[PDB]
């Protein structure tokens, strides 16, 4: 029967249902910083071309928006396009080997054209189906096999979080004052510092951060607050931890990885022209989840109410 | 009073009250397929002009950003524009009879510029109050009769969505392996298939796609999981279900579709100059709700003591 | 002990424990209006230069993305960046006595690039350490001491929120029919009014605009949702409150303000070049939050459940 007392006012004090819980408020806020010297040799329709340059933030990254931050880490470029009617690159989807193949205003999910209904040579005596689009196609390729933007990984990402609690009317910051900002995050050595390494995200939830940077990821970043806001025991500070939101199908229907195509419109000799770019990077995507938990009367009184029944019946036996 | 028993255990196995929840984590990702061809005839300035082209993702669509997605369906464009003077475009508003009728200095609502307090011809004996601005200022025109990028109805939004559940520790993802992706979802066909498309979503909620694609929209994609985390009853997989947030209120004033205005600087002849674009579309806005239940022997023992006293109460009668 | 009763019976009308409440969704669409003439003098590489125009939407914002827009209130330009081998800008971690200060392949955090580590004249005989970047380096400058786009209190914001409860299938909007839109917020002159003036929303919170507008904040803008779905005492309008997110460190190593760097790319006699823009300007974070409660059965008779107990402990004294 005490037993059944002791037992019942822990699990108060263990559950806290003494306190009111509320839920947090997360605003966002994250700096980017790192530059990447990029050579390579990538095979462009069938010739060879060298890509250097080196790479700001400008470059490869853009703010923050909706709680979450995108790092380009590889890309494949398509300059020139123009308003015209091109065979469609060869896959296995578009080559003809007669105009009867080609049916005329056919649409294909794989084609980025509107097809003309007329066979003709890509290249050599391989035909494809005509189309209508953006000339010449972008070409079904693999994306280079070191990624341009390896460099990635040694990329740093400074956050700065401020949560609310209306109710309990209690503000904070990731970020207090005096701390020493010359740090990395380390799962034990600075678990407060908000300075973050790319790699070292990669590393704590046990991916490559090259693989992913060839084809792109969705990378997390989860801080919890677990908050007390009673003066007794008050605690109220973030955990940071790392998970892997992308899916990693490995499958072409499933469209693996996370790419986009976005395109500059430019005019020569007085033509409308086009510079499509496929873009392939990691988004990292910030989720800030908490509770607020400040000593309530009624639910304390609520759960007294539950127990002093509890308590006939444990001595009823 | 035995029915109140089976009543009250009964209350407890449907409210799930043995059960404790916990609120979802969504991250989204989307991919939209399909191309449209646009042929149209937009009267410009007075003088009728063609718009000829394919539109593929580039053209009409950007990557997600805060869990919402945009598809551009119409647009009105002025290119040239320049700083300069030049008179406001005859409105209600802008006409002026003499140099009286403006203010000098005066901006207006409806008005891209400051007006310089001087009545001049905008065409013919028109006359409207000068202005300084982007010039010329674009024209108070509706937006083309028939939607130029119409074919969206046809275009398919892919979602993956990949939820988590901290304190129970259990994630899980919209998509799971080995799932026939060769679908497109139907209310009873295929509730579970990710595949959507945005004309069927509009008559889901019973909208015309086409109306809505005029002047733009905001259409809603409601993802519930009702999640039971127990070993015995399991249960955790995603309904599908489409509302219109779209305010839909048809008054000049509240400014009503979804529409917005961007820029594209180019320098000519050494002047700066820039195309203005409104842009017209409909904006698909992602919204993931969830609750997982996991079985808590604390809150069965506080229901316990609630029925405990209800039990007594109800044996006195 | 009957005081015991109108005690427990108000915790429960007061605490509305009648009542089960469920959690808001939330959309947003927000309209920008306004436009600021822009005259300034600024010192560009040493030498005085004249910003002058007219700044419309499409110049100084874009669309609300993630429930949260963007206004520019300042910038810095670097124009002409090319590919190439400059000195890094002088500053203290830049300046080198000789060729050995300089370490080749070094990257620092400050500098925009990777040093060759040669030691080269930036001007006169200052030393600065040669790196590869996009040249000329973008200077180590302040911010315009008047921000440029000063104007931009007088700016209008409107909000369209559309709220959600699918638990109580009840859908409301921030704006109901045939209210007067024409109106500004005021605290107690037009509490439901949407439309807001940005410098109102800084005066509320007691801040003020021009200083946050040179080098950049995080304004947010609360709405409140005190829903009450039950027919006797129903109620269901928003309270809008104003927040400051922004961390106002004022620490050189915390990157304070809000600003970013984003370039536009051009090529002039066959050489790629790049104009880099470091924008400046106030974030608005739109946080809606709500409760919404509607009577449940099983709920009060949980309370009544701890309340008999209750009483007879009361009794018991
Ligand atoms: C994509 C790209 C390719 C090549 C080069 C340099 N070239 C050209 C000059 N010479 C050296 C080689 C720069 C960039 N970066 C951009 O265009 C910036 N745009 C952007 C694209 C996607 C993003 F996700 C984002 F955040 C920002
Ligand atoms: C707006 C527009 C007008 C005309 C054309 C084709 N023309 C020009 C060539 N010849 C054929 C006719 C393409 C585009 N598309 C873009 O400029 C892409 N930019 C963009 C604009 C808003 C968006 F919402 C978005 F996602 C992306
Ligand atoms: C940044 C800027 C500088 C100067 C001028 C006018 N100049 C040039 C013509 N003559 C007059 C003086 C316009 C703009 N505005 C843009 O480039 C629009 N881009 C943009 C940049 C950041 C944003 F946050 C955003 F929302 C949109
Ligand atoms: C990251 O930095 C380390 C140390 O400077 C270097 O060894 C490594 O090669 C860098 N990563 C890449 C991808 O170059
Ligand atoms: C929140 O607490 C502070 C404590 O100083 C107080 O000044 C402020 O008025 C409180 N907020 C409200 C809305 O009362
Ligand atoms: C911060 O820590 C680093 C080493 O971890 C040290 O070099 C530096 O002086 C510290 N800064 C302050 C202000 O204590
Ligand atoms: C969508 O596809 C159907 C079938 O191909 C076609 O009949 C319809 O015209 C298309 N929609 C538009 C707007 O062209
Ligand atoms: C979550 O459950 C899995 C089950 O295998 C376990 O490996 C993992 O450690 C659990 N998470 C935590 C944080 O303990
Ligand atoms: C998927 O279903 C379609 C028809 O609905 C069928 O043609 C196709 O073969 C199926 N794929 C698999 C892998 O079963
Ligand atoms: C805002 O408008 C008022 C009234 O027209 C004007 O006095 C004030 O100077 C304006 N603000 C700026 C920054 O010009
Ligand atoms: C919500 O209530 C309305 C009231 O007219 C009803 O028509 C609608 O069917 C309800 N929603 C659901 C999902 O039943
Ligand atoms: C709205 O209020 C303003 C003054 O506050 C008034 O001039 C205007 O006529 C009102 N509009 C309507 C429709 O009542």
């Amino acid at each position: 029967h005490a037993l059944v007392f002791s037992y019942i006012s822990f699990a108060l004090i263990s559950d806290k249902r003494y306190q009111k819980k509320e839920p947090l408020i997360s605003s966002v806020h994250t700096k980017v910083k790192g530059i990447a010297e990029v050579k390579a040799e990538i095979l462009e329709n069938g010739m060879k071309k060298m890509v250097s340059g080196v790479f700001d933030t400008a470059d490869y990254t853009f703010p923050l928006q909706g709680n979450s931050f995108f790092v380009m880490t590889n890309f494949i470029k398509t300059e020139g396009q123009q308003q015209g009617l091109c065979p469609d690159f060869p896959t296995a989807r578009t080559i003809c080997s007669s105009d009867r193949g080609c049916k005329k205003g056919r649409m294909d999910p794989q084609s980025k054209g509107i097809q003309t209904g007329r066979c003709v040579v890509y290249k050599e005596r391989l035909k494809t189906c005509e189309v209508s689009a953006w000339c010449p196609i972008e070409e079904v390729k693999d994306a280079p096999r070191p990624a341009l933007l390896n460099s990635a990984e040694n990329f740093t990402v400074l956050i700065k979080n401020n949560i609310d609690f209306p109710g309990h009317n209690y503000t904070t910051r990731n970020i207090l004052p005096g701390v020493n900002i010359t740090c990395t995050f380390h799962k034990t050595q600075n678990p407060q510092c908000p300075i973050f390494r790319l790699g070292d995200i990669f590393q704590e939830t046990g991916d490559s951060f090259s693989d992913v940077a060839i084809q792109g990821g969705i990378m997390g970043i989860e801080i919890y607050w677990d908050c007390n806001l009673d003066g007794w025991f008050h605690h109220c500070r973030p955990k940071y931890s790392f998970r892997r939101l992308d899916d990693k199908t490995t499958s072409e229907s499933l469209y693996p990885g996370y790419n986009f195509r976005y395109a500059k419109y430019y005019k020569e000799n007085n033509v409308e022209k086009r510079t499509l770019i496929k873009v392939f990077g990691i988004r990292f995507d910030i989720l800030v989840f908490g509770t607020g938990g400040k000593f309530n009367v009624i639910q304390l009184a609520v759960y007294i109410g539950s127990v002093i029944s509890y308590f006939g019946l444990a001595t009823v036996f």
